[PDB]
């Protein structure tokens, strides 16, 4: 019986990930096919609301301990995301473990190394996305939140962060001009689905770094 | 100005850990040192409520999550480990990155490699004592709780798993014979901790397993 693909969605900030995500699912249903959208963190967890008071400054974390509490927080979905996937849902993840990399590898004494090990290991996409922008137009995309990690020294880093893991041919990545339209980033990004869901599925589902 | 040392007290269930971490703060503390006692899971965190839930069985957490859970308890604690130390405070610490390793890594599917790597970089104990029993006479030592771990068949593959790491002479091990009485164990363990005091800190303070 034919699993559903894996599909993750990356970028910078203000690159039109939630909005491409959301939108992907809604075309892939409507195409006939079963759907469903996942976000990294996801907040609702125990574990969830912890990095959410983080991430909006109610709190204060040790950065190593904050790092490993976004891994788990992946690790608590995995159940369920291998449930789904083996019952022939796709899923597209609106943010993984290559942001978890590129964020806490953005801090200063943090080796790409020790960050991507909590989550070898995890489901492997079957396709990764990275809408790619210019820090520049994606500054033109409204303002800087008052979240944490919201300013530009902050997201150059993690820029060059996932360029050093976009070196990784173990993975299906696939760059996105997110300078065009909504609708036609959303183009170029389902017909690249509709591929993977049909042929990145004829394997089993892969292992992170490993 | 000299640093405390940082030592910590392992060893399978039963074998004294929590008594000989108490007793010997008060004996460190009445010949002049100044000495604390810390203890992992700490659980007066949020973090550490999830695992004493867990622990507890009043709750179920998927088994990556909570090894990087457990990691994540040390992390948070590290900045108030290095202050202390870095103030001449010698801090006795009742489970440590070992107790880490050694339970997850009991579980079906866990190379020590992966459970290790949360863990890198932590502070580095000056000396870690290993509390040796027979896991038999250790069962002379009333019964198990109904916590989670406490069953032979699990606490036999956790054994089998600190042996493995006590192969790493990069670490201070020193074996303790836990069979005998509690004021004769507390006296070996004293003497080995005044040695460390004095000389494991001659060096700065050490990053664990890197
Ligand atoms: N192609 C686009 N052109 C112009 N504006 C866009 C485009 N895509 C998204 N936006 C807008 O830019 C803002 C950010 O979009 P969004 O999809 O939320 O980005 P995101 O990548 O999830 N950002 P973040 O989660 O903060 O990194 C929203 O107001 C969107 O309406
Ligand atoms: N040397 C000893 N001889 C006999 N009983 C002992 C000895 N040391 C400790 N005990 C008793 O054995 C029980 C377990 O001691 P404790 O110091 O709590 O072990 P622990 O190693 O921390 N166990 P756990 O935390 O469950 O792995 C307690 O009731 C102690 O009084
Ligand atoms: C998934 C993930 C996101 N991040 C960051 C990027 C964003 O700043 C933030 C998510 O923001 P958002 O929930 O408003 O999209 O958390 C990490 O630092 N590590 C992670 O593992
Ligand atoms: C510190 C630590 C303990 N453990 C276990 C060993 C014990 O079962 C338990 C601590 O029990 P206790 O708090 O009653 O001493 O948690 C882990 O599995 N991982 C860890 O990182
Ligand atoms: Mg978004
Ligand atoms: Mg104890
Ligand atoms: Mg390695």
């Amino acid at each position: 019986a034919r699993r559903g693909a894996l599909i993750v969605l990356e970028g910078v900030d203000r690159a039109g990930k939630s909005t491409q995500s959301r939108k992907l699912v809604e075309a892939l249903c409507a195409a006939g096919h079963r759907a469903e959208l996942l976000r990294f963190p996801e907040r609702s967890t125990e574990i969830g609301k912890l990095l959410s008071s983080y991430l909006q400054k109610k709190s204060d974390v040790e950065d190593h301990s904050v790092h490993l509490l976004f891994s788990a927080n992946r690790w608590e979905q995995v159940p369920l995301i291998k449930e789904k996937l083996s019952q022939g849902v796709t899923l597209v993840v609106d943010r993984y473990a290559f942001s978890g990399v590129a964020f806490t590898g953005a801090k200063e004494n943090f080796s790409l190394d020790w960050c991507k090990q909590p989550d070898v290991g995890l489901p492997k996409p079957d396709l990764v996305l990275f809408l790619q922008l210019q820090l520049a137009d994606a500054a033109k995309r409204g303002a800087f939140g008052h979240e944490r990690y919201e300013n530009g020294a902050f997201q150059e880093r993690a820029l060059r962060c996932f360029h050093q893991l976009m070196k990784d041919t173990t993975l299906n990545w696939k760059m996105v001009d997110a300078s065009k339209s909504i609708e036609a980033v959303h183009e170029d990004i389902r017909v690249l689905s509709e591929d993977a869901i049909a042929t990145a599925t004829e394997k089993p589902l892969g292992e992170l770094w490993k």
